[PDB]
């Protein structure tokens, strides 16, 4: 008797990760008339003043990919 | 008896990572009339003033890819 | 009796990483009329003043790729 | 009597046109298993066959801008 | 009497035209398994076959900018 | 009697045209398994076959800019 073995798996698979700030940011502060005036203020501790600024902070410790694949043909 | 073994797996697979600040930032501060005037202020500790500034901070400790593939043919 | 072994695996696979500031930054501060005047201010500790500045800070400790592939044919 | 005339108009205006194919095209034909087949066909006249092709055809005869501005100071 | 005439118009205006194929094209035809096959066909007239091709055709007869500005100071 | 005339108009205006293929083209045909085949075909007239090709055709008869500016000071 004749034997023919044809081991031809085809892998076209996609493993994909997109992580972080994906969307677009359109920030248009001002445009009209803006007055932020301050006269006589006294500060005993720390100040942050943010006027029309943008902070984008992105951390990606994750988002990695792992593909493990084993092909084995054992004959007799 | 005749034996023919054809080990021809095909790999076209894609493992992909995109991580961090992916999206576009369109920041247009001002455009109109903006006045941030300050007259008599007194500060005893640290000050941040941000006016129309952009900070983009991206950390990617992650986003790595790992592909392990083992092919084995053993005959008799 | 005849034996024919054809070990011809094909690899066209793609392992890819893109990490960090991927997206475009369009920062257009000012454009109209902007006045940041300050008259009589007193500061006892550190000051940051940012007016229309851009900081892009990117750290990529990650984003590395690891491909391990083992091919083995053993006969008798 | 003293005369002081101060002609200081400020123009910060934007006249802007964007015309044509503005949006992004993401065309991914195939992806799975596609078989297009034809055995015995006879054509007496013209044939177009399009399989996963993209045509983007853009005509912009318009989209032009016209700004006319006249400044005039006439004294006595 | 004294006469002082100050004629200091400021023009910072922007006239801008962007015309044609503005958006990005991402065309990824195939990707999976695509078979296009034809056996016994007969064509008496013209044939176009397009398989995964891209045609971008951009005509811009328009998109031009015209700025006319006249400044005039006339005294006595 | 004294006369002082100060004709100092300021022009920082921008006239700009960008016309044609503005956007990016990312064309990645094939990628997986593509078979195009044809056995016994007969053609009596002209054939175009496009397989994964890119044509970018740009005509810009337009997109020109015209700035006319006239400054005039006339005294007595």
């Amino acid at each position: 008797g004749s034997v023919q073995i044809v081991y031809k798996p085809v892998d076209l698979s996609k493993v994909t990760s997109k992580c972080g700030s994906l969307g677009n940011i359109h920030h248009k502060p001002g445009g009209g008339q803006v007055e932020v005036k301050s006269e006589k203020l006294d500060f005993k501790d720390r100040v942050q003043s943010k006027i029309g600024s943008l902070d984008n902070i992105t951390h990606v410790p994750g988002g990695g990919n792992k593909k493990i694949e084993t092909h084995k043909l054992t004959f007799r």
